[PDB]
DNA sequence: TGCACAGGATGTATATATCTGACACGTGCCTGGAGACTAGGGAGTAATCCCCTTGGCGGTTAAAACGCGGGGGACAGCGCGTACGTGCGTTTAAGCGGTGCTAGAGCTGTCTACGACCAATTGAGCGGCCTCGGCACCGGGATTCTCCAGGGCG
């Protein structure tokens, strides 16, 4: 909540957030980040180890078109 | 006899007339520009009510935060060999110049189904409600499932 409000502070001052639509942002963030951890996990498996590394997130990130 | 020369017999860049390709300029028929009528869709206001805040004490709990052991897994070093990198000659086949066709692509009347536009009914679908049987959470108990210590075995 305080994070979304923090991001909304410097955009439009004195806004209001409904009781809904926050669980949609958090839900999409969680569901997307889990898939990102799966693709990054596979990227770490391609290097033949059990550890996720900072370069793995960049590999699995940029390789998705970002 | 050994030798230099005067001129023909071939090359070769050099300069001139010649062949595509693309920019530049002059039209006239389907576009735009513009003028007037209708009107319903957009700008503006009057309550409203309704969930959303204001400010901060305490008490307590569950979650967040820190701290150390070490175990295993990331990771550097190094030798091997076979799997492509590199280099030849030999072949099959695309590029391209040119040809005879056609069958499907492409612009144009007819009318005729056939869907756009508009009254009248209603009933099937939406706001409101209030229950109970499926659901939430956990005990009881059996079951599996992994962790650690010999020891019989190297």
């Amino acid at each position: 909540q305080r994070l979304v409000r923090e991001i909304a502070q410097d955009f439009k001052t004195d806004l209001r957030f409904q009781s809904s639509a926050i669980g949609a942002l958090q839900e999409s963030v969680e569901a997307y980040l889990v898939s990102l951890f799966e693709d990054t996990n596979l990227a770490a498996i391609h290097a033949k180890r059990v550890t996720i590394q900072k370069k793995e997130i960049k590999l699995a990130r940029r390789l998705r078109g970002e």
